[PDB]
C-alpha cells in the first residue's frame, strides 16, 4: 500500500 496525493492505494 502507498499514499497518493490524499488517499491510500493498495
Amino acid at each position: 500500500c502507498h499514499w497518493e496525493g490524499n488517499k491510500l492505494v493498495c
